[PDB]
């Protein structure tokens, strides 16, 4: 696994209401990751029907995508070396009653409609994400003065 | 589960000592459960054998009734969708060598008859619990401004 | 100046819905405080008024009122030497705009009409709003384990 | 003072890299201001000689500009009431060395020329600011769900 | 079962160099297990191959070596019952990518060659490194002013 | 104005009973301050006396030998930037009922013969007292990886 994969994790609008914008990145800064993106933005209706394309014929979809965008939202990308798949552990099980406390939703929310985050469960997806909510030049390339503290190699 | 179910949180006198009161109410704050009575209270033993009864018979049960009655115990009620099994998975596992870090006893307990708190094991045995520690007219009935950010319609 | 003085300490409505029971709790558990009487009360508007009496006159008096009414209340006592006035400077000035970072009002609060919290400013009026918001049995006798770490003498 | 203010707030690169944004947007956020625009950047050399015409002439501006370009930038607009104001004073002095512990240099920084983070220093520069580095469409409309708890009718 | 056990437990360079030393140290503090003896050693090559001897065929060995003589280290002794194998558990899994958040690992860590801390692995192994790492005399014998509300003993 | 100044701060007695080693630690860590001493130790009362030789007079003298012998010490040295002046501003007022929210003392302190800490008031006191408490060697030489974003220099 390299260092520089990156995944995409989005603070929903109950998240940004409740006030954990600030908690919620200090979970994945304190963990060593790196932000290379964010932007706070309220998205059109079509982009994020777009982005749970897969759940169009679930019987939430309309009303996740409603709630999706009843507030701001506070998008990100991480990068780190397995941030997907680590980044889904951080933020808990996807509905809350069954999230261990020490994640995000597991000290955060209840609701399963109203699980605070989202993540990106696949790299591929991820990839497929970050280009659907990021232009290519909002991406900034940097690197920590802890890079090698965080990794071996 | 309905979001007004309840449940009986209790800090037990060693989490009172200890200065605990504080970082064990954010927990279930946090979460995004509500806070509908609490009260400071040395109740009388007959209470806590009460409490305890279905233990009555355990060999520990004379050192549990004397200890429960050598500290001020913080008594509350939470109100929320399932926060009996989640105030459970939240206060970690009876025995705190079990627990897990992030929890209230995997962070502050170690003994199992030392477990700074507790809270209620069934919907029923709240309601019971409910009825023992509290009089009715010491639930605060409110409604939170966040709800709709923490419960779907 | 003895460590037995008590002061009066009410979390206000506001405090209440913005989830700031468990942080300022752990104010004053921190400093080294004890709390000796708690308890969460949607008081009736004549003990209100009473609570207020001296500003009766002000023109914000009936807000203040109607504010206070509109949520439940953390009342709580707490006890140390001068908490009366080490208390007032934990809450920070009046107008959160004049208080200092690292208070309550100076973490927590921008409006003076919704400053989060209440404390006595005086010790005789700290003994009369023990004994308008609290019945004697109300308030606990204990001993903390940390006495003689937290005082000289 | 209109609880609609605005101010500008970044962090600086320094502030980036010792992974100081979670905490940094938490003491805005816990205060009680409105998140209305944030970005992660890394602004062109014109855009900060602009945001510091002021001290062109300054012996310490080159060295200032080069910083400020050697890592990305967490860009913000906060609304409140008084929150250009109460802004700097959350910030603390502008030399560390001068600033009280519970502000943000004050618990994180040092030296003056590594101060972690800036802040608008009126409501004519913050207009300023704002327009130099947000474009009009990314300051996102919104309500908090809390603000008649924050601020009186 | 016994309250007097010990084990080693040391904050690698890597955790010294992320500013970590205060947040693990509170992770053993809160938990209840008591400090004996700590210090802030660069030991030499020859003691850090004692102390991973049984690892010297491996093929991380040494950079293993390298990496622990590359900072300060943080040196720890704690007692409690069971801080052995309870200790290891706040530390999380050896690979951070198999730990839980809540734990050391889980919240700071990413990298198995850079996992922040140490922690003996069984008693006699904690009694090997004990006697290792510290002289006789640098345990210091004191009794916790909370033991009796930690330990039903 | 030289970021190598070192100063010696202790935490007394009553720090280590009441749980604070952690926390105050945090506080000089997350400041930017570099820890280049520190050890565990329970000094003699030749040394106690030596340490406050200036105050053998004051009546309060044998009390404060005596308290300093009730416990462990946590004896350290921080070396940065004014770090004597900017130290003893982050512990607070000699006498916590004069110090300010957010310093050590004013978050955690009550009385001033349990103050919690020690920090050196001037440079030369601090030489004088880093060799009365460390020996040369144990002072640790290293750079932190994040100096350059600390220090202007
Ligand atoms: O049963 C449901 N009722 C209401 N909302 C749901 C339900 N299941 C999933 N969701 C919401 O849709 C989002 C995406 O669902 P998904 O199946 O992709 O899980 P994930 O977010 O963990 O990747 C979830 O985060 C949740 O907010
Ligand atoms: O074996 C024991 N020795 C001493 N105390 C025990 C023991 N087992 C349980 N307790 C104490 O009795 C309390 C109630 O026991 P219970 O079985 O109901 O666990 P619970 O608190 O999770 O519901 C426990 O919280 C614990 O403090
Ligand atoms: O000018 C005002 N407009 C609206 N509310 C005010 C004003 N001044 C004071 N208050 C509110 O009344 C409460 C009591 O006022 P007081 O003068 O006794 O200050 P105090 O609360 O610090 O003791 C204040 O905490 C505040 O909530
Ligand atoms: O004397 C100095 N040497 C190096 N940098 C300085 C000095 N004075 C100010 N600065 C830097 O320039 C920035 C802007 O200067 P200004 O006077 O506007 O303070 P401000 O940030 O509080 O508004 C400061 O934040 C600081 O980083
Ligand atoms: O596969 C590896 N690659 C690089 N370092 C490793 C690897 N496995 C273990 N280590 C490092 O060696 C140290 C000691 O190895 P050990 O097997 O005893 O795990 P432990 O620290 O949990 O007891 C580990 O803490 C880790 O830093
Ligand atoms: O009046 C007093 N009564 C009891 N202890 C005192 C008193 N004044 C100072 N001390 C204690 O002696 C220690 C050293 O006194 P000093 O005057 O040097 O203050 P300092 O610690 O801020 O340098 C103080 O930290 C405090 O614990
Ligand atoms: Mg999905
Ligand atoms: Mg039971
Ligand atoms: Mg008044
Ligand atoms: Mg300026
Ligand atoms: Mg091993
Ligand atoms: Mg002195």
């Amino acid at each position: 696994s390299m260092s520089n994969e990156q995944t995409f994790i989005a603070i929903k609008p109950d998240g940004v209401q409740r006030g954990l914008i600030g908690p919620i990145i200090s979970r994945f800064e304190n963990r060593g990751f790196k932000l290379v993106a964010m932007k706070l933005v309220s998205p059109p209706q079509s982009q994020l029907e777009q982005h749970y394309a897969d759940l169009s014929d679930k019987p939430f979809f309309k009303g996740l995508v409603s709630y999706m965008l009843s507030g701001p939202i506070c998008a990100m990308v991480w990068e780190g070396r397995d941030v997907v798949k680590t980044g889904r552990t951080i933020l808990g099980a996807t509905n809350p009653l069954a999230s261990a406390p020490g994640t995000i939703r597991g000290d955060f929310a209840i609701d399963v409609g109203r699980n605070v985050c989202h993540g990106s469960d696949s790299v591929e997806n991820a990839k497929k994400e970050i280009a659907l909510w990021f232009k290519p030049e909002e991406l900034i390339s940097w690197k920590s003065a802890t890079f090698d503290w965080v990794y071996e190699k």
